[PDB]
């Protein structure tokens, strides 16, 4: 019933829908294309700061290295660090920004911290991702070039998965992570819409130039196992705003085949 469900929304929204959601009690697993490619955009920044945190234990006093940086480096999209150009931020500040706000010059500040964009790379290389790519900074990330800058529903569940539940970071990191990511401020129209009031979601969305929508999650129901989920939207109609209702429907549609 739900491949069937999310092959006729797909005909509905008109373009490409890819899911994978894993319910870590049951391990049972819904998929819709979770072996193809897409853009990450934003959702990227979930590994940007794992790859910073990460880095912490390599350069002890990372998380509070205060940063300097100038207009030229506020993008459009910079709610945060386009408040402190004269007095900086802090590493930790910055992953802050970044993934609650999904801030661009936070995201591009944190690549350069690192080294470049393929530092983050190497990061998931070492979890054991061999599928994902990482070549841009924000905002060209977000413009399909090639395969750059994607991966796959899959990919990005089984990273998640790792990140958020398991020891892809030491405890502290995991917390940071997963704390910040529980208060995103950005998700509350897609998968966070589709989930019962009160259930606690952790969650990183993202978005194209050309309507493309993405959200990764993970979810804790009461009671039981948490479920992790990933879905990548790019509609036909390059004007459309239908990506982050079709999240939620998708979303509604994993629930109600895990049970919830």
């Amino acid at each position: 019933m739900a491949p069937d469900e999310l092959a006729s929304l797909e005909k509905d929204f008109g373009g490409r829908i890819g899911v994978y959601a894993l319910d870590t009690g049951s391990g049972d697993t819904v998929g819709h294309r979770a072996d193809e490619r897409f853009l990450m955009c934003s959702t990227v920044k979930t590994f940007i700061v794992s790859a910073i945190l990460r880095r912490r234990l390599s350069e002890p006093g990372l998380l509070d290295q205060r940063i300097q940086y100038t207009q030229s480096d506020v993008l459009e999209w910079a709610p945060i660090t386009s408040q402190h150009v004269s007095t900086g931020m802090t590493v930790s500040e910055l992953c802050d920004a970044t993934l609650r706000y999904s801030d661009n010059t936070g995201a591009n500040l944190l690549i350069t911290q690192l080294g470049g964009p393929k530092e983050t790379e190497k990061f998931v290389r070492s979890l054991g991702d061999n599928v994902t790519r990482m070549d841009r900074t924000e905002v060209q990330l977000n413009i399909p070039d090639g395969d750059l800058d994607t991966s796959t529903p899959q990919q990005l569940v089984a990273n998640l998965r790792r990140l958020v539940l398991d020891e892809g970071l030491d405890s502290r990191g995991r917390d940071l992570l997963t704390d910040w990511l529980k208060r995103n401020t950005t998700g509350d129209q897609s998968i966070r819409a589709a989930v019962p009031a009160g259930w606690t979601v952790a969650d990183k969305t993202g978005g194209g130039f050309k309507g493309e929508t993405n959200d990764i999650a993970v979810i804790w129901p009461p009671g039981r196992a948490p479920i992790v989920m990933a879905v990548l939207t790019v509609p036909e109609d390059p004007t459309s705003t239908k990506g982050k209702p079709t999240i939620a429907a998708a979303t509604r549609i994993v629930l109600r085949a895990f049970g919830a």
